[PDB]
């Protein structure tokens, strides 16, 4: 069945718990100050390069995106990149401890992003807890995910596939927060994602103008869909 197999595509492309990884783990008391180096910059590239990677890994791994045409296949990820690169890491990120977990399991200290994403990381664990408050099962949140990468895209071959794939997914989360208005404050969360991913999008502006170090072709393609 659909769930299921959402189910498993997301339990597959998370970080192994049992080993989250903390080889780069620093907890911090004071602020990092000064502007960030070129150190800074190139560890929030890789991390965004990175989760690239395992959000495909688990692109896949949704009943029936495979079966769709190979344009809107890498169109739908790098639309919905940002946008799952921030709700993922809000959802398994640690705000009361100050921890953000990535999709490799790294763990770093707020402080430890701070230079690289800037004040954005603070919004983000606002939103992690906003999401904690609510609680969002991991059904609805493999529902919720599926849904922010399967979405009308302008530019999309045949639409009418991923619209036919789009509501299966969105009746599993209707029909499972049923059998658990629920899923309209879980939906009522991501007006507040969408102001994170344009603050994404400015401070990965920002960090493009300074060019410290070379891009990910990833930061590229995001900032050309603007």
């Amino acid at each position: 069945n659909l769930l299921t197999s959402l189910i498993r595509a997301h339990l597959d492309s998370g970080p192994n718990t049992a080993k989250l990884d903390y080889s780069k783990f620093q907890e911090l008391v004071l602020p990092r100050f000064g502007k960030e180096d070129a150190g800074d910059v190139q560890q929030f590239y890789d991390l965004l390069s990175g989760s690239l990677d395992v959000i495909r890994k688990w692109a896949e791994k949704i009943p029936g995106f495979i079966e769709l045409s190979p344009g809107d296949q890498d169109l739908l990820l790098e639309s919905a990149f940002l946008e799952l690169f921030i709700l993922r890491l809000a959802y398994r990120s640690k705000p009361g401890e100050g921890k953000l977990i990535f999709c490799s399991g790294l763990v770093l200290h707020r402080l430890q992003c701070a230079r690289g994403f800037g004040d954005w990381i603070d919004n983000i664990l606002a939103f992690s807890r906003s999401l904690h408050s609510l609680g969002v099962d991991v059904p609805a949140f493999a529902c919720l995910s599926a849904l922010v990468l399967i979405t009308d895209r302008h530019g999309l071959q045949d639409p009418r596939r991923v619209e036919e794939l789009q509501n299966r997914i969105a009746s599993c989360l209707k029909e499972h927060m049923a059998a658990v208005s629920c899923l309209s404050r879980l939906l009522g969360k991501l007006p507040e994602l969408r102001t994170l991913c344009t603050q994404g999008l400015q401070r990965i502006f920002c960090l493009k103008l300074e060019d410290l170090v070379p891009p990910p072709p990833i930061v590229d393609k995001i900032f050309m869909d603007t």
